[PDB]
């Protein structure tokens, strides 16, 4: 089930990275966000016509009781509906929204239950997703966060703050850059959240699986964006 | 003349090695970045209180058109003001940076009037000035780095890749041990560069005069650091 949404205001985190702030009074009924909790919307056509283009988007700020919520959006090169709409949108716009598909994140109850370690994985498309989790990661666990960088400016999106997150940028020659970029380390027990572009997700499931002897139970890896595809 | 800088990103080259970027527009005003080009930092005491500690550090990123630079900083044993701000310094932060005293390495024009080899000599402190060398040596030219181990860490710090260049890695036992693990050999028409412990550097100094016939002036000599004392 869909709802209505409006603009209420946008905010430019980073020069290529838009907050945009939206009020849906019934989206949040009985809907509960959780670390990496995302929605569907269905973005107009930039060139005018009635063909709308869904897309997924990670929520960064809520409020149940108003239904005020918002997402970040990359503007990324070349451009789509989304990040057309995230530049031209102005507060007062309508847009159709929907939960449906969205898994959370959470820590396990238990201490001795939980990972030693978590890996996260992605880029400027999954940092919302990312800084989600980090924000909700005990201080007493380490993180090392890998994120695939596109340009210079993705430096200037702000990321999550924890005592023990260690960051890694890789530069991306080819869809092979960010699986090699990871550390051939012991591994055990770790437990990996990946969002990377979908060409870069395959060889990083391969590394994962194989080399790294990574259990599927201790591996979420979901691609964000495919490079050169809607 | 200090300018005003904020901690725009933090990276984890190596377990006990970060990359700190910052930005300052106006420090590249009448700044040009050359090899082992160095900084003044004013770090904050980590106790709290208004006194500020003053510290080298040695440009590895840099673009002038946006002002943006980086450092990379030992997380040493024991910990100091710096070592500890890289530990635990978060982007936002802002610090007073000042280029004093910095004078640059370069090779000669003339390709007979370049040395016919190099000897690098130090440690993990002067990497990022070592880097800087061995990236403008011409592949022609053979180098000998010697560098001075204190922990087994210290061989995940990369080195700048050169197609003549030899590595050789000291265990420091005390201030003897780095100027005799070098080789006794030919040094004529070499050039030494040396950034090491103070302590260490008098004997290295000593055995390239009495010893290796280094005259004065194919010889740079800094103690970037003293053992035991701040
Ligand atoms: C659960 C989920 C949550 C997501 N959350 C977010 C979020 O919070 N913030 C965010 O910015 N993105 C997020 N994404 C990714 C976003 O949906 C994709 O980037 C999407 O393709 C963008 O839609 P678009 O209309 O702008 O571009 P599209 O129409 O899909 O593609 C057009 C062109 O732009 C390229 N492109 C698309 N995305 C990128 C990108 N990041 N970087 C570089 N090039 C790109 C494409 O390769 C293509 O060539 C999420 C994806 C999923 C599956
Ligand atoms: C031109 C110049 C450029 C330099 N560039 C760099 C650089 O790019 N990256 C970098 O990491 N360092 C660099 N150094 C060395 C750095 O300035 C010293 O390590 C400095 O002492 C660190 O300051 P601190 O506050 O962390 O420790 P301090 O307060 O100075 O000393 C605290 C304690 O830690 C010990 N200690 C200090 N440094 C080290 C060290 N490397 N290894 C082991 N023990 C240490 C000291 O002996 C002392 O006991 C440079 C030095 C010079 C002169």
């Amino acid at each position: 089930r869909d709802h209505q949404a409006t603009v209420v205001d946008k905010e430019y985190i980073a020069p290529h990275f838009v907050r945009v702030r939206l009020v849906s009074p019934t989206l949040f009924d009985e809907v509960i966000v959780e670390p990496t909790s995302w929605l569907r919307f269905w973005f107009p056509d930039p060139d005018g016509s009635d063909t709308e283009f869904q897309r997924a988007y990670t929520i960064t700020e809520s409020d149940p009781e108003t239904g005020r919520f918002a997402v970040d959006m990359v503007l990324h090169e070349p451009a789509g509906p989304a990040s057309t709409w995230a530049r031209t949108v102005e507060p007062g716009a309508t847009i159709a929204v929907m939960s449906m598909g969205s898994r959370g994140f959470s820590v396990p109850e238990d201490p001795e239950d939980r990972p030693v370690g978590y890996l996260l994985i992605g880029d400027s498309a999954s940092t919302p997703a990312i800084n989600g989790i980090i924000e909700v990661v005990p201080h007493d666990i380490p993180i090392e966060l890998y994120l695939e960088q596109h340009h210079d400016d993705d430096v200037l999106i702000p990321l999550a703050e924890h005592p023990r997150l260690r960051v890694h940028r890789v530069s991306r020659d080819d869809a092979s850059s960010l699986a090699a970029a990871l550390e051939l380390r012991d591994w055990s027990n770790w437990y990996c959240w990946a969002g990377p572009e979908a060409g870069a997700l395959k060889q990083v499931r391969t590394r994962l699986r194989d080399e790294f002897g990574f259990p599927k139970r201790e591996v979420y890896a979901q691609a964000y964006w495919t490079e050169g595809r809607a």
